[PDB]
């Protein structure tokens, strides 16, 4: 047991150009996870968090994931999407979750959805929409950023089919470079542009929320296979730039801050993260394309 | 029951003029008989931080269901058998799990237990350094020894026994207070000057805030502010297109906005410029380091 545990939630920062009244923001509380038969495997101490969110005039959403102990399970979601009884069971359980606990809707956060299950995922989400909108509950989804349909691990996410059945699409537009890759910008503005351009040809613009990075990364250059970069917060990156007295430079092409330093063992490091200027540019491209919102992360200690 | 749970840790950013680091993993908590009440799956964390040539530390708290317990430390310190028992299972924890030492985070320590707290830490430094283990402590920031609710912390006595002092130099304005700077440079300088006169300079690490706060102005006593991260403050300012202003006296950024319900808000936080000023004052007074916060969700 530990009573210092951070509750992760995803929250919506509306495009300022767009604003008793219908709610303008949401908080997606992490997570509930699923069993292969479609049951909701766990429960949360969420009653206090739900009540507080409602009182603040913001919609509390339940996040539903395919998480296991070793991360997102490619197989557990597959067993659900291919058993019609199980995905009906999941649809009913999700409804039972939001009605009993008092959520205003959900956020489906299914990751590593296999490419063969792409139409089955859309169908599940259609079945979930029908059930939820009948009860007045909102349907939202977290998807990885897509620039085309040519990528295998992204092929399970049909943007046009998902955009047709969900109320809102949270596009997780980051991790173009990450802990298991070569150093580079986490969310380059060039790739965000391409992601938006691909999405606005498929989904109504008011359904689109651009999620910003949770993590920046610290890589050891001359990059080595097998090694994992350090996943650090944006403030952590600034904190490391101070300790090593490294100047914070800014890529013009990428609109992303970066710096390099040498540690107490001679090893050169390269850090890419997000600052105030880069985050401004992301709200700017949201406003440029008349999109719904920027989405971001908060940690609440309870 | 929850796969996404954020592990808080306090880590050390060395004064670059001194060119080793540590990470204090939160927490274990204490029973009134001096027992360690909980277990953590930390063996993977301990190993990963040892791997990066940084010292892992076990954070020991007086934490309960509803925050920090004055009562629990009041009963451990006053009873000699319980406090010797605590020293014992702290050492056993450090030795068996493979920690490089300890961080005492005992909060709301009563004024009457001042010297008894100093003695307990003395008794623990003995036992720890015999095994070659570091003793660190997290203390609330003092600018004097006068205000009675935090006079259970003898800065001079604590400084002579511990290896390093982590001064929590923030929350001069907090959730239950009037709007203002979380960690103004004026109160930081006063804290430092009070501390260095009584404590060796190389033992002093000044902690920076974890949260900034969002108050609805015309402030009404009884309500609570929204505790937000420093990035959350930036994000809130983009949403409401509020310009970020910087107080030169407090060396602390702030902004104001109107929400959708017509209420006016005042937000104080920490940015890049205010953070740099904190490292600058660390370097000015030749202190050990800045201490900050990491969040690891797994």
């Amino acid at each position: 047991s530990n009573y210092i545990a951070g509750t992760l939630s995803f929250y919506v920062l509306r495009n300022p150009d767009l604003d008793y009244a219908p709610y303008s923001s949401s908080i997606s509380i992490f997570e509930y996870h699923i069993a292969p038969n479609g049951d909701i495997a766990n429960q949360l101490n969420d009653a206090a968090a739900i009540e507080t969110t409602w009182q603040r005039r913001v919609t509390p959403l339940a996040t539903i994931t395919n998480l296991t102990s070793g991360g997102f399970s490619t197989e557990i979601v597959h067993q659900v999407l291919n058993n019609p009884t199980a995905r009906t069971n999941l649809v009913n359980n999700i409804y039972d979750l939001v009605s009993t606990r008092g959520y205003g809707g959900v956020t489906i956060d299914f990751e590593q959805v296999s490419a063969a299950d792409r139409d089955l995922f859309t169908g599940f989400l259609r079945q979930l929409r029908d059930r939820l909108q009948a009860g007045g509950y909102v349907l939202t989804i977290a998807v990885p950023a897509k620039t085309s349909d040519n990528i295998p691990w992204l092929r399970g996410y049909d943007y046009g089919g998902i955009g047709a059945v969900v109320n809102y699409m949270f596009i997780m537009a980051y991790d173009w470079h990450h802990a298991g890759s070569e150093p580079g910008p986490v969310a380059p503005i060039t790739e965000i542009r391409r992601t938006i351009e691909f999405t606005i040809a498929q989904v109504p613009s008011r359904k689109i929320i651009i999620g910003v990075p949770l993590y920046g990364y610290d890589w050891i250059i001359p990059y080595q296979p097998g090694t994992v970069a350090s996943a650090i917060s944006n403030q952590n990156a600034i904190e490391r730039a101070m300790r090593y007295q490294a100047p914070i430079q800014y890529s013009a092409e990428y609109q992303s801050p970066f710096f390099r330093y040498s540690d107490q063992q001679g090893r050169t490091h390269e850090v890419w993260f997000e600052g105030v200027r880069s985050m401004s540019r992301k709200m700017q491209i949201v406003r440029e394309y008349r999109l719904q919102a920027i989405g971001a992360w908060q940690l609440t200690l309870a």
